[PDB]
């Protein structure tokens, strides 16, 4: 299988270094020729545009920045592409972005799936990303083989779209998460009960989540967590702030009722203006400048 | 070791753990102000007085099950001097940090034990014995209270000095309240993305927003067959009492000073659902984010 990788950034260039690994075939574009160059030394084959990159592929892959970016890509290479070859877009992007992705590739007879990837670079280097897919069952089945060699985990969310809504869905969840556990940790050490008094007693009930058994924004409990390593992400602010502002598009765009979501929304982005670089649970220092 | 204990408070939580009590063969020494309450808990083996004054008498522990700090402290305020001394309070109500540090001091100064142990499970845990106890109070004293607490208990918990029971029992249940909103928010949204419940629900639920309020009350009626959502909404853990648990988080919020924006939100919301769904399962506030 010959595969165009497009988008060879911190996640792309792991991604298309696992395919080469795994017996594919891999052309790539980016351009950020640092990014180039850093796929180039692992077997990709890199091409000074996306149409020629795409040229010879019988697969597709697209991990970009933003919706805009994605659909001028695909308007950019469809024309080059051969009929039915396969597009899959591992971007994160707005549910309405993917879905008319998904449609200007469906036009041109190609066969295209959303899936977006949680893991970060770790589990993209170690490949063991989470790819939740839009689309139809078939193609999924077709796209497998390529998938299998990045992924610790493939799931079908359902129609086009569906991959996308269902991460958005789960990372602001993850948000509010965040914070609760949080406050709860604050709230104890002002009330005089201890971190791991507070963790023995959430793990073993109702409130217990991954922001707390894995990611315990204090540090102790969780040796592991970035809580204990000056928050080094881990799962950074400004990841989770981009999250967040698609959490928010899909709210605006479907008329929602989201308020803990849409005020997690408020509170990262707030504090992405300062701690960006930080994983996401350091956001327990800065419950303080919410203090009315 | 079988033991004599007073019962304060026999009401849908206090009547079924006196019954296991009973059951364990202890003497249980029973008291409410409601003849309804103590008539049950009489038909279980309790041997119910005339006045809690009386049932503390012949005591060597005392647990109190009641609605409000208010009650315990009067409660506390009516019993103490009819004790023998060196009797076990442990107090099973849950209320407030600052009010259960205060009715430990108030029993310490009669020359009480005092433990705070307030219990999740509701009815159905306490029917069952599977109660968990949260516990706050010295070490030694919980030491000499296992035995009491072991036939209504399924877990156990020592959380620090006293008030730390409460303490660990209502910043989970913030948190509870807080993730239950978030789900509903969920499944909402992806109701108009078009996402199917079942696929998030398997998605959730495989990765890291799983909880409780997910994997156990799933608020939209299929994925879970057995969550209140399949079932009317019919508690499981009312509205009426998230509630009550989120109005002693706000003081214990109040009380420290402590910035809690996402678990008074919640609080807030809680508060207005309450007014008129008191009764429905807490996984109900999802109602409020439909049209
Ligand atoms: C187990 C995994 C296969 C892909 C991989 O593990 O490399 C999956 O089925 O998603
Ligand atoms: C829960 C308590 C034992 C009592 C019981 O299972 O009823 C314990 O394991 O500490």
């Amino acid at each position: 299988t010959t595969i165009a990788f497009l988008g060879l950034g911190n996640m792309g260039a792991p991604m298309s270094a696992n395919l080469v690994g795994a017996g594919h075939v891999v052309r790539g574009f980016d351009p950020a020729p640092t990014a180039a160059s850093g796929a180039a030394a692992h077997g990709v084959a890199v091409f000074r545009s996306a149409p020629e990159a795409v040229a010879e592929a019988d697969v597709v892959i697209t991990m970009l920045p933003t919706g805009e970016v994605v659909r001028r890509c695909y308007t950019d290479v469809l024309a080059a592409a051969r009929p039915a070859t396969l597009f899959i877009d591992s971007s994160t992007i707005s549910v309405t972005d993917a879905r008319e992705v998904h449609a200007l590739a469906e036009s041109h007879g190609m066969l295209q799936l959303d899936a977006p990837v949680s893991g970060g670079v770790k589990g993209a280097a170690a490949a063991t990303l989470a790819f939740m897919v839009g689309g139809d069952e078939s193609t999924l089945r077709r796209a497998r083989p390529v998938l299998e060699p990045m992924a610790g985990k493939i799931i079908h969310c359902g129609a086009a779209g569906a991959g996308q809504a269902a991460k958005v869905c789960n990372n602001m969840v993850l948000a509010v998460q965040q914070i609760a556990i949080a406050e709860a940790f604050v709230l104890a050490e002002k009330l005089g009960l201890s971190a791991q008094s507070l963790f023995d007693v959430i793990t073993g009930a109702t409130g217990n989540c991954w922001a707390v058994h894995t990611n315990c924004p204090v540090p102790g409990p969780v040796p592991t967590s970035p809580a204990n390593n000056d928050f080094k992400p881990g799962f950074s602010t400004a990841l989770m702030n981009k999250d967040l502002g698609l959490a928010m598009d899909a709210v605006a765009a479907t008329g929602a009722t989201a308020p803990l979501g849409s005020h997690a929304a408020d509170i990262y982005a707030k504090f992405a203006a300062d701690h960006a670089d930080l994983d996401f649970s350091a956001v327990i220092h800065t419950l303080r400048a919410r203090a009315d």
